[PDB]
């Protein structure tokens, strides 16, 4: 009879339905045997009236209901979720909310549909993990995700049941976490998630003063706005960074007071607590800055709070430690080339050392061994819980290991070390604004574009050169003779002497005629071009990259002092800004700024 | 496609 059941359910036909109630009662089969549900999910008959019907007028869900009640299958047959890998989990009231259906919510909800329960299958997960929309999981979170103000009210306030704002899916996020999941830059869409976001705190507060929404964090372990830093989504991110509440019983959450005005000056401070962070917890700058592939890095720093606070930290105490950290590194370096400069070429390594000047040359040594172990010992320190300066101290390590063991090489590695060391000077100008900006560009290009070219050049010169060699006629002894001939040619120095052997000497010189054109004039000029294009392209960048590697120096050198001395440089003045409920006073970090308008 | 003005 299945066939039959869903053929007058999906008509929506009220009169088809006489006389299975006494069908029913009589074979005593009840609404959720395997036969009346359909195999393929678990659907029964519910759901698939809600998916079609008219207008909103479905006109046999109450019938339904009445026969299930009959049957006293009402617990088991309401919120009989679906089956399978695609829509597991999904009950009739997600389908009811899903249709902006209030209505059907109301009747379902009054007769003991589940509140809370949970829709995981696989259409409903995160984009990037093969799904269709994500909203939390939930049927208040759903209705909160799909702009629809009276039935979050409704459901939240309703006297059968209740579901509490402050609740979790399996993934943890909260309905707060979700809005913020579905959060796009569309004005469309932040004009209606700011609202619904504040509307649901101001709610959650008033029902309970005690607990902070959020307080709670998911299984990841961020919150809404680290969870709006990391996704990207400006337009709730500074929209929860600057949030202000005029109403007084719940002024206590707001994140941005007004201190004073004169005249056009208005002097405005804002919270920072969870902004800033001195290693207590993970902050929300540190997590914009130095985590990779953010849709608006550059222009999420552009608040007001978050670029007022990198200037007053780079004042207080950024300046100085980089000047103090690059004068230091160069001065190791010096003494590192003197070391390596001195290091007596007679004898075998390890040397003895039986004079005051020995006694320098050692005092050298181990500073430059110190060095390098510090860099190593920071890198790893990284690692466990800058691949150029790893290279570095493990190249000076290995150095000093050969030189204790006994053999020339080490020199070699050594001065390899050296060259490393000064290779990289020039990164230290990143910190310097004039010449930051080239620094990196410069490390920019080099990287992503000189790797491909460089890529590109080696097989064929290298197969090129290898063709010329063949060609001539009198070995692997003859081709490494040849290719530095060959490459010395490159430069633009030596004689091509040595083409006395080769018959078709015509051919010889036409091959090298237009290899050194293909060199010169082609590939050459392609590196040419591609800088001057990026550059242009990133003429506004230029701005932004300086800015983001500025952050990112004054965030490492941050980071490297220990917690006591961070708590001595932190940022920002206690301010009473008001008395909890109970009376207490608050006594929260705050930083202050102020502005001037003409307007006002 | 997603829209949120639909
Ligand atoms: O130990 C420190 C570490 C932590 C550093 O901070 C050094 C300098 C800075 C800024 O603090 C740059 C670094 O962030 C960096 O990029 C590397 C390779 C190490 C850290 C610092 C000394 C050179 C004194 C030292 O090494
Ligand atoms: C254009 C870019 C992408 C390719 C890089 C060029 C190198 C692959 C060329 C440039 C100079 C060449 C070298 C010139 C001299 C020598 C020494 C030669 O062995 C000898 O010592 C005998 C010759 C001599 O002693 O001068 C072996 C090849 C090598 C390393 C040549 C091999 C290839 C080198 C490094």
């Amino acid at each position: 009879n299945r066939p039959i059941l869903f053929d007058i359910v999906s008509r929506g036909s009220t009169a088809d339905l006489d006389g299975l109630l006494p069908f029913l009662l009589t074979h005593k089969k009840r609404l959720t045997d395997e036969e009346f549900r359909e195999p393929s999910t678990g659907k029964t008959c519910l759901p698939k009236a809600l998916l079609n019907l008219s207008n909103g007028r479905n006109d046999t869900i109450p019938v339904l209901l009445d026969i299930a009640e009959r049957t006293g299958n009402m617990r088991e047959f309401i919120n009989s979720p679906f089956r399978d890998i695609y829509y597991r989990g999904q009950t009739a009231l997600h389908i009811a909310i899903e249709r902006r259906c209030k209505h059907y919510v109301e009747l379902l909800v009054a007769q003991g549909a589940d509140v809370h329960a949970q829709a995981r299958g696989r259409f409903f997960q995160p984009k990037d993990e093969g799904g269709y929309f994500y909203f939390g999981e939930l049927p208040l979170s759903l209705a909160a995700c799909t702009n629809q103000p009276h039935i979050v009210n409704y459901l939240t306030e309703n006297p059968h049941k209740k579901a509490d704002m402050r609740r979790q899916d399996s993934r943890g996020n909260t309905v707060l976490h979700a809005l913020v999941a579905i959060a796009d830059n569309t004005r469309e869409n932040t004009k209606f998630v700011t609202k619904m976001y504040d509307l649901l705190l101001l709610k959650c507060a008033r029902l309970f003063p005690d607990s902070n929404l959020e307080a709670v964090l998911n299984n990841d372990g961020l919150s809404p706005l680290m969870m709006a830093a990391k996704t990207g989504k400006i337009g709730i991110f500074q929209h929860i960074i600057r949030r202000e509440v005029t109403d007084e019983d719940t002024r206590h959450l707001s994140r941005k007071f007004k201190d004073w005005a004169y005249g056009p000056v208005y002097s405005s401070l804002y919270d920072l607590s969870s902004l800033d962070t001195c290693g207590e917890e993970a902050s929300v700058l540190e997590i914009l800055v130095y985590n990779s592939k953010i849709e608006n890095r550059h222009e999420m720093l552009a608040v007001e709070p978050i670029n007022e606070l990198l200037r007053d930290k780079w004042r207080k105490f950024g300046a100085v430690s980089f000047y103090i950290n690059v004068v230091s590194y160069l001065c190791a370096m010096v003494i590192f080339t003197l070391t390596a400069y001195y290091q007596p070429l007679e004898g075998t390594p390890p040397y003895p050392y039986r004079t005051t000047v020995d006694y320098l040359r050692l005092a050298g040594e181990v500073i430059t061994l110190f060095t390098g172990v510090l860099f190593f010992f920071t890198n790893i320190k990284d690692l466990f819980m800058q691949l150029l300066y790893f290279i570095y101290s493990v190249l000076v390590i290995v150095s000093a290991a050969l030189y204790l063991a006994g053999i020339e090489a080490y020199l070699a590695v050594m001065v390899f070390a050296l060259v490393l060391g000064w290779m990289n000077a020039l990164y230290f100008t990143r910190g310097l604004k004039l010449t930051g900006t080239y620094s990196i560009m410069i490390q920019k290009i080099l990287f992503k574009d000189l790797f491909r070219f460089l890529l590109v050049y080696l097989l064929f010169m290298i197969g090129y050169a290898s063709a010329l060699v063949s060609l001539l006629n009198p070995d692997s002894e003859t081709f490494s003779t040849f290719l530095l001939d060959l490459f010395k040619l490159t430069i633009g120095m030596g004689d091509l002497e040595m083409l006395s052997s080769t018959k078709y000497p015509v051919v010889f010189i036409i091959l090298l005629v237009t290899y050194i054109i293909l060199t010169f004039v082609l590939l050459l000029n392609m590196l040419i071009a591609l800088m001057g294009e990026t550059v242009g392209q990133v003429s506004k960048e230029s701005k932004h990259i300086w800015k983001l590697q500025w952050a990112t120096t004054i965030l490492d050198i941050e980071r490297s002092f220990p917690v006591f001395l961070r708590k001595a440089f932190r940022s920002g003045e206690m301010v009473t800004v008001g008395k909890s409920s109970d009376g207490t006073p608050d006594r929260r970090w705050c930083f202050r700024v102020d502005e001037v308008n003409w307007s006002h």
